[PDB]
RNA sequence: CCCCCCCCCCCCCCCCCCCCCCCCCCCCCCCCCCCCCCCCCCCCCCCCCCCCCCCCCCCCCCCCCCCCCC
């Protein structure tokens, strides 16, 4: 009645704030961006394969080359539409082929290369010049190249973004920490396509990947989108299945921590009934109830770094927070997970009843009724 | 009461993320492909048959 | 039925009035503002970073330059909207960058200058001019200079605002004596920062800052904006994504005393019942609902020196004010506070009530059912 | 007057899938009887009868409000 009625919606209060701005920033991003059009994407989608055939070759550019694929992928207009609605100046740069003459080994060749601002014509022949190499002598192994093994595959494009993907996986933690978790998975699931490219490692483009995330952070931004988009699809390659799968193990990272309390509470674990734990209670519903409210663009907030993304924190909730980090010890789930409790007693209390609800499974009949059961 | 309602519904806020993308991606699929109009489609019906009895 | 029907609503009352006013106040803010566009946003940030490369730098001017990397992200149209929206009278001065001609060491030297009613031509190269002779010796030292550690990272105009925000979370209490607790926040959180630039000096520009805002009281107000405009933001980097976490510990400055309310609601601290308390009840309830009604921007009324502000005082309520200030001692959560209750009794009771009330957490079995427990 | 505390967040693991299988099959038109309907008696009506009728203006006293604290 009388102060049960007295509270004050915070978490609420601060994205209506956030949502409500009048006024807006815009960030200067740099000097160029190159934002490739339909048209060149077969052409990137080729320079992607001569890095994937090429025996043990340098990723450097690897990270910025798959940026380029995923842009000729949304397309020029498309991908500088994404880059105002995040609010950066662009600079657009146009992407014209054109054929560069040079003399390598004395004799003169013609290459396909791209006008640039962020590629050199150098180190593009470069590329050709080192798949090339890796090609002859690929010749000689197996006489003939099949056609899933050549730089043209219509995948190679996809592929590079697949370790992409894994990385927007881990960059939860902001730090390259990731990295061994990464190659740990592109080994399993993308085991099929590192027998048919010598040159997919997985530890030298995640690396490079990386790079270009924390280098040019307004490119994580696109990549996202891209993402998103390659996954309205409808239909693909087992490769771009693929590419969807490991891109949407992504949304939620960060806030493993709220899926682990939706656990806590499936499980019935009984630490949620402590005292100390039902005082917060009012407002962690508050925080659940906002996640749902943002529904689907929310899994991606901490990825992108979304201010609004501090708010599903349930660290505020010391309590809670020891309980649900508990239940998930418990159960054996977490580890090795750098997350602490705030409060050790309840993480040791709930812990412990967890590790005891996995030994004894009870039937409950009152969920499917029957009326005759001789049993 | 309390803990039983909160949960987060993921499947369905997935779905909804993916519907929802304002961009859209596009594949070049090959050099060329062939769209026989429905004029052909007698001969082409013909020419599976030669295989078919052979 | 007959007497407990009287009453008489005072605090949405008073907000009524003031929403309702028919005329409006037009402050004269000074003789020049500068409104620098979007167009010269890089070169502040430029200017931004040759501060924090500059070891032992002169911090005086920082507080007003750093507005201006605020005003340059607002841009020049938008800033002074918020202006009008505040309702100072605005002389706009337009900001362009020109180059300057001085021969500095006998020898003749160009410089990039901002055309600055607040900042001469003069203080400007002085800055890049002590910023070169910290670079050539950071050059010596590592031999050749990271980009992060450069006057180019796209983070030094935020890095510098970020220190803003926190003084922005003291300012509630009107004077300096934040500081000590803005230095030891910007060492933990903003440590890596720190280690990239030996003119983060978190004292030095901290006082700069108190300093603009102190002296020009407007710029408060766009700072404030700026900070939500770019809370709304959609993604960004890491150090964006800090700016927003800390700018968002400054919502509810000054209505501490109002979440402690909720607190002892929370806890269900016993002298919430007493007599005296359960007379003031009817009001208090009256302030959280207008507080609820209020919503989002309600939170910056006691940092901005709006003054609807005084209307969210639970001070009015003394019996209320020494329950709830008595059960956040007793949890062990004010202090180094300075609010006294103004009923020592009451303030003792809650505190031992609520020393108590951590001892024992007593398990709640009816908040989640379970139709069969051996337990 | 009001205000005055502490405090970024974040950190695990992980694609997915994989079986079997066309369908269908019976029987069979429907209907068929009886039978127009109706038929009586019967205008309605009728009396008595205007309404109204008293008394009556109304009103009349005392009184500004307000004052603390913050």
């Amino acid at each position: 009645m009388a102060l049960s009625k007295v509270k004050l919606n915070d978490t609420l209060n601060k994205d209506q704030l956030l949502s409500s701005s009048k006024y807006t920033i815009q960030r200067s991003t740099g000097d160029s961006i190159d934002t490739p059009n339909y048209d060149v994407q077969k052409h990137i989608n080729k320079l992607c394969g001569m890095l994937l055939i090429t025996e043990d070759a340098n990723h450097k550019f690897t990270g910025l080359i798959g940026m380029l694929y995923a842009m000729s992928r949304l397309g020029r207009e498309d991908t500088i539409k994404i880059l105002r609605d995040a609010g950066y100046h662009v600079k657009a740069n146009g992407v014209d082929v054109t054929t560069h003459r040079q003399d390598i080994n004395g004799k003169e060749m013609k290459f396909e290369v791209l006008t640039l601002a962020s590629l050199t014509t150098e180190i593009q022949i470069n590329i050709e010049i080192e798949s090339r190499k890796s090609y002859k002598k690929m010749l000689k192994e197996m006489g003939e190249v099949a056609p899933e093994y050549r730089h043209d595959s219509p995948d190679c494009g996809m592929i590079i973004l697949c370790i992409a993907a894994l990385v927007i996986t881990k960059l939860a933690a902001g730090d390259r920490s990731g990295l061994t978790a990464v190659i740990r998975r592109a080994n399993n699931v993308l085991k099929n396509e590192m027998k048919r490219y010598k040159g997919l490692l997985p530890k030298d483009i995640a690396n490079s990947f990386y790079e270009v995330f924390e280098k040019h952070p307004h490119f994580i931004d696109v990549f996202v989108h891209f993402g998103i988009a390659q996954s309205s699809t409808r239909g693909g390659s087992r490769v771009e299945g693929i590419f969807a799968g490991l891109f949407m193990n992504a949304y939620g990272a960060g806030q493993v921590m709220l899926r682990w309390g939706v656990l806590a509470k499936s499980v019935k674990n009984i630490m949620l009934g402590h005292a100390s734990v039902q005082a917060e209670m009012e407002q962690v519903v508050e925080v659940y109830e906002y996640a749902q409210k943002l529904g689907g663009e929310a899994g991606f907030y901490h990825i992108l770094n979304n201010p609004k993304a501090s708010l599903l924190s349930l660290t505020q909730f010391p309590h809670f927070s020891s309980v649900v980090l508990g239940n998930a010890a418990g159960l054996g789930i977490m580890g090795e997970y750098r997350g602490t409790p705030r409060n050790q007693d309840l993480y040791d209390a709930a812990k412990a009843y967890a590790e005891q609800l996995k030994e004894n499974g009870v039937i409950n009949y009152s969920v499917l009724d029957l009326t005759a059961e001789e049993l």
